[PDB]
Parts: structure tokens; sequence; C-alpha cells
């Protein structure tokens, strides 16, 4: 299936500038050439126009920083992703902070009866305005997509929820707020924190994840936050948490997913060149995309 | 069970100065705050007064550096740990070089019929005055506690031995003198060197260790030397040995011990700020203590 | 005098992608806030729209890579800089590779009888299509501004030359092609290579430079290439050359220029976040701009 | 003249824990051995007992954090330094944050008609309870010693002021609050910021300093804050400021001071092992002490 | 079985100078001492004289750089290894680039009915003069030894092939040209790329390898290219490929090989001190040799 | 004047292996290409055959390690350098530890009435068998060449002494034994330690050195030990000493010597690849040689 790349130079979902440079850092890391090498019909649709943050004293949003601009940008993204899916192409979204997942899922979910989601991240991203200790929307996209949060976020695309909790699988988590633990626990979301990765090993984690989703969904969206990997492997991220997934574990995960052929849409987020070491993180992302799309060692 | 922290600013069990700063480095790394967050009744009893080393020519002997000061400090430590145990609290000892294990075990062992011991370290610490190539008492605590060594060390607390060889499990070993290998072999001490960790994996090493001990002891003491971890994860130690346990493997080990609920006493030793990189080692020790006491990712 | 910032996200003057991220990396390093702190009336005019490189097989340009797009972008820049000067404001241009100097000087020079230029760089940038060993236009802006080069470059702004050789001063040079040495020698351009900096010291270099220019010009443009500084201080540059100017020498230079009050326009170029270490180079640039605009330690 | 070392394990003058480990990190860096090698009669008087800070909520002034304990400890230090000077010995004080300079100067100043002061630091430390943006007393010792500040600090030792503004020379300054610049300007304190060091060179700065003081004082106290050196040379400090004095410049300054024979008392402060790289900063301090006391390359 | 060390200071099989320093870097890393400590009768036969490459312009085949000198040196190596095996000693060959494997195998293979080969490398080294994208013979030794390639290489020692494809096992592969994948696929060579190592784990990879070979061979040659390990563990190599085998995995593999007692000859190649970090790679090679020859942690 | 390069792969003058790899490390760093680029008639005569160290118990004595092999190698070196000089060529010797200076000076001195010497090093190298704390001959070459030391070293070439004390200038010294300071003081050898470099600056040090020598010699030999530079610039050396000469200071020194045209012979010693970071030190040596032989920035 042909691929369409959509860049979303968004950094309004959090406070550290630079993640808006993530899409082009990945383009410069060679994403197009990497995928073309695999014989793909790859198209780069450019970037979604993002707004400027309105003055703090003006718009109401501290538990929901930059709400209107984040919501607006996500509406455009949803529309663009929806168009790509309708054209029979695979939407590959490059961020940009994780709040863009709201738009990506909005444009994709409507096309599936039961869309599954693999949230590869050091965090749960299941906060709401009420539980968020920072007010950063990039920590709320999963909750919002499940229909929990501000209507400006949950209603993007004109429908809600995008997915069901039983169709989500979190992988690599090692930093959850108490409210998020409660959310995950109560909604019954499947989760493999670093404890399970260490205890069962990435192979088993992926086998169980793949079997779990293939058994109850008709499509699977991969939402990969580079901070899921250890900061030593992916230093250019805004919210690094030590004790993460290795470069090799991540390649294995992508290779196993490619093998399973269950991934119908994907997004690589949180790449911040401004906090990186010589584009290492963008390069890691591109290498992972390579494996995801079928690149094999043999 | 409430916890009582006892600091032992000891560096006389070896020759590199700075390990005496280990108790406060860990305090500054936030040990109290970490454990309070877990809803523990945590008490900091301060530090054991350590004497100044007596001139080697006057001390016990060339093969036992700083014998009297090490012994005296361990007597006071045993007394303190004994009182904590009698108060129904969990004794958490912060070192300080490994020679303090003699006092910790002296204060705890008397309270159990069959005390087990998990010696997490890159070394076996089973040397005696006769086998020691250095005379550093921090390389003799396990042997002394088993009743093998100078009476000044074996008799601490007024009884001997503190534990039996069949109730000890060494984990992470990768540096043993030939005499130590002989001691371990002859005493029949259970041991998982890095070979077994790599071959079986940390999950299996821990499962076997827990089952082995739970099956024959009525209490288990964890004696953790930060040099058990690889120097890249725990650089601030006096005797680093490459090819060590990772940060993740260590957290898994602590989480599995916490889950088993077999740990009745613990000590974190060999933290030397003076050989460290921005208190990294003390911070690792605190994070590990967090996991040991029940901290979970989910 | 009020300042107007113009970003030029240009990387077509050379081959390493990422320098087009230089303007926003500097904005994120806090350039606006830094200058506002000094009580300046600072305005950010945004970025000059830059084109996409046409296919190699199509347009004639190997000794002059991306000529049309570089020329086009520079025409727009010249127009924008000209407007700013006409409004009585100081034009502060952020790059972007050094080829943008062609547009900056085109927009500025026409307003002065004898515009001087301080070219702070590890290179001379005096190549022509005939002498360039790479065909990269970012190594030709000084020659082009002096009226030597392709008419598409020398005629930007509708006039030529922008400045005279006797009004230019190169500082920090340590990498010149033989043709460039000949050019500098023959045109009689004043130059302080690292040999003179080491031998005379930065204080003398600047005193002589300031006295030389103040004595024969009615305005001075500072064209600062971050690669003028040593790669250890400014690692995020496309053409690093060891044995460069120190962070302190650069601050001294900027402070002395600020003191002399001879700088009437400036541009900071070659910042490439993609080759940098956590925005260090953009940060250095901002600190230097701070000193240039009057920031003092006392 | 024999030397008496007094350690002051103080960290209450600021908020980063660890600087209280500075005295012993320097002892472990070999300060006694270094000085004995120079044929000095050296005596280590131990450490000044420092009190624990009382609960912030029940404190007297937020603009003066830990006032009582800082003042208390400084009184003891003043008495100790006073004793040493009365015995005809040179007081060498090891810190500890810079707030200890209040006690050192209190113990020394009473013994001289016109005591001079060389404040080698990246900061001025001339804030008061009214001007301080933090309430950290380590940012107030120079002002307090000149008689400006809270009486609890200015009256230590039972007299004030300790020194006159015309007898102070600041060297290496690169971080001053606006209030501090005003203070320095108005009191007429001689100051060589990094601008002057870069412009004039360390040799000239030192010749002028020595000549200025030798001409109007009968004793000179050296108060050296390790943060005066660049963070690359002295990383273990709580308030690092880039663009600092080099290792070599610092040795030159100490060697020129030794040559002049004007230093009658000294203190090395702000060494924080917990923020350091394998005791590098403590080692630098010890090497500088060596030079100060006469160690020569030839 | 006594060991005979033969150094081959060869760098002609590739283009990066320095790998010819590999034999002595390993000697300086203490290879003799390491093995003697294990009670081995160890003999160092010195280095094979390597000829100088003749001028490229006057060479016979561009697809086979330095053919004559590589072949010449490999003939001498084959004769030397042959001699060692005839004396009943174990030939331990130190390189030198991988092209020396042609001589090592030529000298050993004639002595076994069915010689097995474990090729521990990031690459397959199965290119020929026709498939090679570089003409570097170090990328052709495995193919040549199997009888595929230029007769100058396949006929070394006067016979061919040295081994059968069904008796070779590639371990750690992560960089194969398309021609090489085709070669491996078509010849039916057993291969464990990094995908299999990650998926199955090193223990399983080694158990399968040992069982596979032990079942069909009467001797096994270990050809270990240090680039098989991750560049972070073995930086001093000419063709580094990220995502490699860890230090620990390599020790485990060597220890399991030692345990199986199947290795009858070995070579450690591609160590380049000139591209290394303080002899780290040579040291790794020596530690691995220690494990291979029986060194145990307990 | 044409140049003849002679390599001396010597490491017997000290105890750290690897310095014998220095001649080829510099060759690989491109020494021939660098000098050819300057239009020199450059000839590489190869390496001097160095014997293997004789058992210390049989050699000269405990105070002169490897005496006979060092002496024999220096005899051959003197003969080779002598022939080069007779052929009217400039002898450029690449080491190899500093003990080779004995042979170099032996081959050159006989050809001059009053040969001068610039000893660029962190050390004085003026120890004798009696004063040497190690017995390493690389710490005795300057003294031996002045006729002070074991006759096996002082008589090399059949004459003694090679140079007079008043014709020697030491530059960059910062590590002298007390006996060496006494030797330098008593023999009246001109010396610029790091104190004078910092106080006067490298320009003045060089101007005085050149004028001093030009005024009393008819030829000048440059004996450059890479340890003269700071370990951060030249890490690959056996005896590093912090607080050294910078990369820039060294280039200035070479450029000024080139400009003066007083250097008639030269040697670059102590380069140890095995203690280096990717041949950085050999590369520094080559760049310095470039400057020495006339390479100019402009
Ligand atoms: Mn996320
Ligand atoms: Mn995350
Ligand atoms: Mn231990
Ligand atoms: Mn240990
Ligand atoms: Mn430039
Ligand atoms: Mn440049
Ligand atoms: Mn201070
Ligand atoms: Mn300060
Ligand atoms: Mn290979
Ligand atoms: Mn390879
Ligand atoms: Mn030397
Ligand atoms: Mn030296």
């Amino acid at each position: 299936k042909p691929i369409s790349i959509i860049g979303v130079p968004m950094d309004l979902g959090q406070t550290r500038r630079g993640v808006d440079m993530g899409p082009s850092a990945m383009r410069y890391a060679g994403v197009i050439e990497r995928l073309e090498r695999l014989h793909y019909d790859i198209e780069d649709l450019g970037d979604i126009p993002i707004g400027k943050a309105e003055r703090l004293h003006e718009q109401g949003d501290s538990r929901l920083r930059n709400l209107k601009a984040v919501a607006e940008a996500n509406e455009k993204l949803a529309a663009a992703v929806d168009q790509v899916v309708q054209r029979g192409r695979f939407p590959l979204v490059l961020g940009g902070d994780h709040s863009i997942a709201i738009g990506t899922l909005a444009g994709v979910a409507k096309h599936y009866e039961r869309l599954g989601v693999i949230w590869y991240d050091a965090h749960g991203d299941v906060n709401t305005a009420e539980t968020s200790p920072s007010g950063n929307i990039h920590g709320m996209p999963l909750a919002a997509s499940l229909g929990f949060g501000h209507p400006a976020l949950t209603q993007i695309g004109g429908y809600s929820p995008k997915i069901k909790p039983e169709h989500v699988v979190l992988i690599g988590v090692r930093s959850l707020d108490e409210g998020e633990k409660k959310f995950i626990r109560e909604k019954g979301i499947k989760i493999y924190t670093m404890h399970e990765v260490d205890r069962l090993g990435m192979t088993r984690v992926m086998e169980e994840t793949i079997a779990y989703l293939k058994e109850r969904t008709d499509g699977v969206h991969l939402s990969l936050d580079l901070d899921g990997l250890d900061p030593s492997d992916a230093p250019g991220v805004g919210t690094p948490v030590i004790g993460g997934l290795t470069y090799r574990e991540s390649h294995l995960a992508m290779e196993m997913l490619a093998e399973a052929q269950i991934i119908t849409s994907a997004e690589f987020v949180e790449v911040n060149p401004i906090l990186d070491e010589r584009n290492k993180t963008a390069s890691v992302a591109v290498a992972l995309m390579g494996s995801l799309f079928g690149e094999k060692l043999m």
C-alpha cells in the first residue's frame, strides 16, 4: 500500500520549543529515501499549518494550554489523514508533540469498525484537564481519543470516541501520574510497563500484543513516542525518562509488527532536534520506520 | 512495616576515601522523600560514629587493615540494628563500604531461626585475613558473617555464625580470587555469576533465588553493593568491574523481591560520591530502594 | 535604534540539510527575550520564503549549485532588508547558510557611501564558480558582494558592487583555497587569520579592525559565521575547522564592537541544529548578539 | 608561617545540598599532603559544627534563608579563625558555600588596620535581604562584610564593618544582578569582569590588583569561589556560569599572589562533590592552593 | 592443547589504515598474560611479513584491490597455520582485516574431514569480484573459502573449497548487500542476524549453533570480526554498524563455546587502534579470548 | 631543503607499550601528503630496526632500563641521521619515545659548530641513572646529550657532548623532579615553564627563544614531545600532565619557527596510538609539522 507522509510541526501540546522541528529533522534523516529503497510509492504531502499561541491572559486554558490552536491544528490533520485513507494510502504522520495523535486518530478511526492502538511510550498520555499536573495536552491524546477530556479535543472530526479501551495496548511505560494509573486500571487498558518488558522480554510482549489485537480489531494504529526508548538511545525528546527500551528492542518490535502485517497507520512523535545530539533521535525514528515498513537484515 | 534508616559513614574497610560520604549522598538523592511517598512511616536515626583509623603497625595485623575501628563501628551498628528490629521496624542501613554488613547481620541474625542472605555484588566478599590479597575488610564481610575470619569480626554482637552457607545466594558476581572460588565451592554457597545472568536471564535468576530462600529461611537480608551494577550505570564505586548488571535488571530484581515479600532487612553499600558523576550512583541506589519497598510503574 | 529580525531558512547555498532550521533554533534560544531585556524595540518580521531545489539534470548549475533558488531568495531578502533600513531600523538577519549575505548586503549597501564589512569566519567565502572546489554558493557571498562572480549573484538588488575590498576585514580565518588566497592577496583585503589572533591577541585584532574601518566607512556590516568559533564551542555548523576562536574571544569582539558603536547591520549564519549538541550553537549566537547589542557584565 | 585548616561543611547559605561535602572532598583530594610537600607546618583543626535548618514555616525572614544557623555557624568559625591568627598561624578555610566568608572575615579583619580582599568569583555576592532575589545568604557575604545587610550577618564577631570597599577587588565576575551592579558602582569597588580579563589578560589584571592592594592594605584575604573558573574546569559548583576563568589563568593568578607575598588568609568555597565529575573541582582547588602557597614549576 | 599465536598486520583487504596495528594492540592488551594465567602453553610466533601494495594504476583487477599482496600474505599465513596444526597446537590468529581468514582457513581446513565455521560478524563477507561494490577483499573471505571468487583467493593453499556451506553459521549479521543475501539464501548458509538474536536471545542462538555444528563437523573454526559487537563496545573497527552484539552477549557466546569444547582454531580480526578509544577494542578482544579458552567467573 | 623521514618504533625508553606505533600512526595521519603539498622533495627512509629488550637482570642496571637495546638503536639512528645530513637533506625523525633524541642529536650535532636545541615538552628530561626515579631512559635524553649520564648514552656517535647548556631552551615545562630543577638551575639552561607561557604569552616566549638562539647557534634542533601539549589536545602520550600548551599555541610556535628559518632538524616523539582517541595525537603532530615546514593560513 502506498504511503503518504504528513508533517505536523506542532509544539503547542507541551512547553519545550523545538519539537515543531521534528518533521523536517526526520525528513533530513532520510525518511523518503529509506522508504523508497523498499520500493514504496511514497508521497510527501508537506506540513499542516499550525497556529501561534494566543496571549496567556487572553484565552482560557492553563489546565488545557493552547487548546484552540491545538484543536484547530488537529482538525486540519484529521481532514488530511481522512483524505489519505480515502485515497487508499497508508498515512504516516511525523510530529510534533503527541497531541497530534488526536488528529491522526480522528482521521483514521472512522474508517474502521474496531481500530486498535499500540501506544509505544514512556508515558500513558491518559490525563484530562482535571488530572493533568501540567496542563500540557500532549499528555492527554490517548484519553481524549477514548472519549475522555475536553469536548474541543474529544469531538475533533465530528465523532467520539475514536477507539475503545479494550483495543489499546501501552508498551514501554515507566512514568504514570496516579490519576493515569487509576484511568488505565479502571478502563481496563492492556499495558506492558518496563517491568513486564524486563520480566517477559520484548519478544513475548510483542507476541501477546499482536495476538491480542489481531484477535479483536480490523486495523491497528501505531503511535510511537520516541521517549519510549531510553534517553541514551533517543536523547532529543522533551520528557525523557531513564530505564527505557533499547534501540534493538525497538527494531525487534517494528520487525515483528511488519511481520504480522497488522499496522494500518502510524505516527512518530516527540522528536526535538533542539534537545538532541546530532539528529540521533530523528535518525533512530527513520531506522524504526524502515523496519516497520518491511526492511529486513536478511 | 515502618522503616528506620541508619547511616554508617565508613571507609575503613577499604583504601579509597569518599565512601564515608555515601550515606549523605543517598540522603541528598532523596531517600526519605522517595519512601515517604510510598506511605511509609520512615525514621532517620542518623549516623554511627566511626573512629579514626589506628596506625597499622599497632592494629590487628597487616592482613586486616583498620581492624579495631572497623570492629568497634560494627559493634555500635549491631547494637543499633538490634534495637530497630526489637522495635518492630525494618532496618535500612546506608553505607559506607561493605565491611558494615558484619554489624548489620550481627544486629539482625539473632532475631531469626534461619536468616537468608542475597549478596548482590560483583564480588563474593568471602576472603579472610589469610586469603586476602589486600587486607581490606570490605572483602571479608560475607565470610566473617558465616563464622570464617578474625574473631574480632566473627564474634561481633556476641555470637557466631550469623547465617549458614546454604542460606546465602550471590548475584551478579564476576570477580573472585581463587581462594574465594574455593570457599564458595567448598561451603556450597549458591551463586549466579554474570554467566548465569546472561544465560538464564535475570527473571529466572530471581525466581530461583526467591524460591530457594523462601523454602528454607524465615527472613531474608538483602546486602546490595552498588558495584554489582555495571560501572556505566553505577560509576561511583571503589572497585568497579565491567560487564555488570544493568539499571533495568536491578529494578526488576528489586520489584520481584518486593512482590515476593521476603526481604526483612537491607543495606546499600559502596556508594562513593568522590568517584561518581553528579551523584548518579546514590540516585541509582535510591531508585532501587524505591522499587524494593513497593514502588510500581503501574 | 529599533531592530527588525528577518529569518532566512536557507540551506541551498551548501549541501548539508538542517541549516534552514538555524533561524528558529536561534528564536528558541531566546533571541527576542535577550534583546528585549536590553530595552530594545524589537520586531520579528518572520522568514523569507525559500524555494525548493529544482532537479539536477534540469537546471545548469554544478559550479553554482541551486543558483536560481539562491538568487531568488536573495532578491526577496534584499527587498526586505532595504525596507527595514528605510524604516530607520537595524536589520538583524538570522540564517541559514552564508549565501544569504548576498541579499543582506544588497539591501544594506545602497544606503551607505562606503559600507564596511567585518567577515567573522573560519573561511574567506571569496570563491567564484571558477575557483570553487565544491560549487557551494555559501563559499562565494563575499566575492559576489565585491562584484566578482555570476551576474545572477553580483547583480542582486540591481547594482554592483555592494562594497569595496579596502573596506572589508576578515577575522578568524584558517581555511582558504589557493584561489581565495590569491583573491584576498590581489584585491588587498585586510585579514586576520588565526595566526594573527594568536600572535597579536583578540584585543589588538579588534582595536586595529575598528580603527581601520571607523577611519574609512560610514557604516559597518557584521557578517558572523558561527564556524569562525572553534567546533568545541560551536559544533552545529556544516563546515567545522579546528583551532578556532574561543567563546570568550567572541564575546570580547562583540563587546568591543558594541563599545565602538560602528555596527549598523548584522547577520548570524550557518547555525545547523541537526549537527549541534542541544542547541549549543544557537545559544552561543544569541549570547553573542546580546553582547553586540550592548549587554555588559558590569 | 604555619597553616591551620578549618573545614566548614556548610550548605545552608544556598539551596543545593552537597556543598557541605566540600571540605572533605578537598581533604581527599590531598590538601594536607600537597602543603606538607612544600615544607609547611600544617595542622587540620577539623570541621565547624553546623546546625540543622529549622522548618521554613517557622523561620524569621524569607529574604534570609537559614539565617539563625548560618549566623550561628559563622560565629563559631569567626572564633576559630580568630584563635588561629592569635597563634600566629595562617587560617586556610575550606567550604562549604560562600556564606562562610562572613565568619572567616570576622575572625581575621579585627587583626588588621586595613585588610584587603580579593574576591575571585563569577558573582559579586553583594546582595542584601532587600535586594536578594533568592534569600540565599551565600549571595550576601561580601556586602555583609562591608557592613551592608542584616545585623545578624553584619555584626558577626561583635564588630562591623570588617573591610572597606576601596580595599576589595573582584576578579572574574560575569553574573551580577542589577542591584549588585548599583552596589559595586556606588561603593566604588574595584572589579575586573571577564571583559577586562579577556581585554587586558590575567597577567595585567593581577599586576594591577596586587599593586593596588599592596599600596593600601596591611593584609590581604583571598576568598576564592570555585565557580569563578569555567564550568568545564570546575563543574562541581552550585551556581555555574559559562565563559569563566581557565585552569591555567587560575594557576597564574595564584603563582603571582604567592610571588607577591601579600596573602595573609584564604578560603576555597562552593566545592560540591555531588554536582562534580570524579572530584575534579576539589582537585582543582587543591592544585590552586599548592600554587598559592609557593609551589613552582621550576 | 598448546596455543600458537600468529599475528597478521594486514590492512590491504580494505581501505582504512591502522588495522595492521591490530595484532600488537592485542599483544599490548595482554593476550599472552591472559592465556598464560589459564595455564596454557602459549607461544608467540610473531607476525607474517606483509608486502606493500603496488600502484593502483598498474594493478590487475579493480574489483580486487591489492590482490597480489593479499594473496601472497595469505599463502604465507596458510603455511604458518598448517605448521602449527601439524605440531598439534591450536592456531590463534590475530589480525589484521578479515581477508586473513582466507589464509587461516587454508592452513586449517586440510586437516579436517568436515570443518565447521562460526562467522561472528556484522557482515556476511560473501562478496566476489563480480558482486563487490568496493573491490575490498576483506568483504570476500567467506565466499572465497567456500570456493566462490577469484582463483587467486579460492586456491590459496593449493586446494578448494576449504569448507561446505552447510557447515557455516553466521552470527550477529546486520549489514548485507543484496548479492550477499542472495548468496546466503542460495547456498543455504545458516544465519542468525540481530533479528534472531533479539528474538531468540543469545543463549538459544548459541545452543542451536553448537548443536548444529557438533552434529556434522569434526572441528570448528571461530572467525570473529570485532565489528560484530556494537560500536559502543568495540569502536576501533573500520566498518562499524550500530545495533550490535553487547559485551555481555559476546562473553556468553565465548563461554558457551568453551563449555562445548568444539573450537579447534580461531582468529580475532578488524581491530584498528587508530579508530579506537584507548585500546578498548583490543582489550575487548583479549577478554573474549580469555572466555573462549576457559576463563570462568566461578 | 629536501626532507628525509626516519621512523624509530621505540618504546624501550619507558614502560608503556604502544609508543613504538607512533611512527606509523603519523604516517597514517598523512605526514608525507601534508609535506608534499608544500612542494617538498620528501623521502621516507623507513624505520630503524629496534631490538627486543634484554632481561633487566643482565642489562646495564636497575637505574637504566633496556640500556643496551636503547643504545644500539640510537647508534643506528645516529648513523642514519648523519647520512641524511651529509646528503644535504633535513632529517625529520618520528618516534617512538624521547630516548631517540640521543641518536638524533648524535647524528646532527657533529655537523654544527654550536647546535641549539628547543625542547618542547611538559618535562625537562634531564635525569641521569643516579637521579632517575624510574630508570626510564626517555627521561634522560637531554642530560645525556649535554654529556651527563651513562657513557653508553653520552658517547653515542663517538663524541660528547652534542650540545652546550647555554644553547638549550625548554618550552612548556610543568613537571620536574627536584634533581632536574637543580640540574637546570646549575647548568644555566634557559626555560619557559607554563608559568612564563601564561605570564608572557606564547608570542613573547617564542620571540625571546628565537632571538636567544639565533644569536648564539649556527643550527637549531627542535625536539617536540607531544606531551608538551595539554592532554585534552594530545591524549595519546605515556606521561600526560594537565595544564598544557593549547593546539593554537603550538601552531603559533611552529609558524614563528618556520618564519625565523632557524630549524635545521626536528623530531616528533611520544605519540602512543594505544593511549589515544582515534589518532588525534598523531594528527596533531602532523598538523604541527605542516606549520613548521611553512604551511600558512594565508
Ligand atoms: Mn506521548
Ligand atoms: Mn512520552
Ligand atoms: Mn561488596
Ligand atoms: Mn563489590
Ligand atoms: Mn561563511
Ligand atoms: Mn565558514
Ligand atoms: Mn561566591
Ligand atoms: Mn560565585
Ligand atoms: Mn568481517
Ligand atoms: Mn564485519
Ligand atoms: Mn620528553
Ligand atoms: Mn614529556
